[PDB]
């Protein structure tokens, strides 16, 4: 029958399109789901999905969005309201058994305007073998780096920021975390340097961003402007201390039994050969994830993102996905139900196990068989209840892309001058309404 579209971003194709072709086979023929992938970047996701909507493709039909595109999202009209759904089914399906965090991320003006189906917040991974005891605050994960810098050992500080939204991200955890916050709760003022709290938070968190850059041992990519990965630095034995989203786990084990992380060759176990399956992902028996996630513990272990306040937990910005039907489609009827089949229980303990993605299904951190193939359920479920949250806002494009452009590169970051900078640029993005 009908093709109901679903655009994801494209490091995720593989995932979804796995999960989109289970939900084909439970649609009597009626329709099928097509994945369609976007480019790696926000940006550039949202870039190509608002062309075709301005010029109404009348072929989009599912997004999947990150977090924070809800608002400009829903103010276009370009992601319809789940109050749309022809059935009316769509409100109750993305509330039920759903954690509250995410679905704050899907909501505008009070209503909901998609259905959360992944969530994303970043842990501390370090190696055990080289760190006696996890850093837990960011002072003490300086001290760390240097004393590595000193022993000879990997020194570098691996964190999924370059000149981008990770970087946005970044500054945004240690900002929250510090009691600041970027825009006033209705989005309307900036509040960076506003109040002498909010100025203290905002320089607190420049000061940290400065000094990770300058750690002896730091990374040379910092100041250039290409595009590195956390992931694969501490995969291949340039960091011994990363700051990540969750995915980290699963590409940890593919491919280490694939042969490419030096210090785990679980390739070389032959309870593992064939583990990895003839698409290319581990698939492993309860038995194989048994040896390799042991191995894995001797060189690889997790741990809460660390605090700026030392003595209580950091308040981590919250990532991840969300399914909205374009204004586009011509068949909002089954689109609304391929949403719910996307998001179903099946679906979410795929996307979170071989996915990487943490599910937002709030069953799965209550459920033993997922939380002994899941083994930071419990700290991603901590975070994800008390999160930091980008602001929400209609321009956030645009103010996402002044504040990277002050932050970067982190090197020449002066906490009181920059403050300003930055609450200066901030504003000149929400003037644009
Ligand atoms: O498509 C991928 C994605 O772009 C990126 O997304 C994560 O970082 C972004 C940049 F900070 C956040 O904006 C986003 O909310 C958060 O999920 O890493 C995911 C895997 F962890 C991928 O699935």
């Amino acid at each position: 029958g009908l093709v109901v579209s679903f655009y994801t971003p494209a490091t995720d194709g593989a995932t979804f399109t796995a999960i989109a072709q289970r939900c084909n086979q439970q649609f009597g023929g009626r329709f099928t789901i097509a994945q369609v992938s976007l480019p790696r970047s926000p940006n550039e996701q949202r870039l190509q999905l608002a062309r075709r909507l301005t010029g109404n493709d009348r072929t989009l039909d599912v997004m999947a969005l990150d977090v924070v595109w809800t608002a400009e999202f829903a103010e276009a009209g370009w992601a319809l309201p789940l109050s749309d759904d022809p059935a009316g089914l769509a409100e109750n399906d993305a509330v039920a058994d759903t954690l509250p965090g995410p679905l704050a991320t899907a909501g505008w003006n009070h209503k909901l305007y998609a259905a959360p189906v992944t969530t994303n917040t970043q842990l501390l991974w370090y190696r055990p073998d080289l760190v006696n005891s996890p850093p837990t605050d960011w002072n003490a994960m300086i001290a760390e780096a240097a004393r590595l810098h000193a022993a000879g050992e990997p020194s570098w500080i691996a964190v999924q920021a370059n000149q981008g939204e990770g970087l946005v991200v970044w500054f945004n955890t240690l900002l929250v975390s510090a009691g600041g916050s970027v825009l006033s709760e209705d989005g309307r003022h900036v509040t960076l340097t506003d109040t002498p709290a909010h100025r203290a938070a905002t320089v607190s968190a420049l000061q940290i961003l400065k000094s990770v850059a300058t750690t002896p041992g730091a990374d040379p990519s910092i100041t250039r402007t290409e595009e590195g990965s956390a992931r694969l630095a501490f995969e291949q034995g340039k960091a011994a201390l990363e700051v990540n989203w969750p995915f980290v786990f699963a590409s940890m084990l593919e491919n280490a039994v694939k042969g490419g992380v030096p210090f785990l060759p679980l390739n070389r176990i032959p309870q593992l050969a064939g583990s990895i399956n003839d698409i290319g992902t581990f698939t492993p028996s309860d038995e194989q994830f048994r040896i390799a996630y042991d191995a894995s513990q001797q060189v690889f272990g997790f741990a809460p993102y660390p605090a700026v306040a030392p003595g209580q937990p950091a308040k981590v910005t919250i990532g991840g996905l969300n399914l909205a039907v374009a204004k586009t489609t011509r068949h909002r009827a089954e689109a609304f139900e391929a949403v719910r089949c996307l998001r179903d229980q099946h679906n979410q303990r795929y996307v979170s196990l071989e996915g990487g993605l943490p599910a937002v299904r709030a069953s799965l951190y209550s459920d033993p068989q997922f939380q002994a193939k899941y083994p930071m359920h419990a700290i991603i479920r901590q975070q994800l209840t008390d999160a930091a949250v980008r602001p929400a806002t209609p321009v956030y494009q645009a103010l996402s892309i002044r504040l990277a452009a002050v932050l970067s590169p982190i090197t020449e970051i002066d906490p009181e001058s920059t403050a300003d900078e930055l609450a200066a640029q901030a504003q000149k993005a929400i003037d644009g309404m």
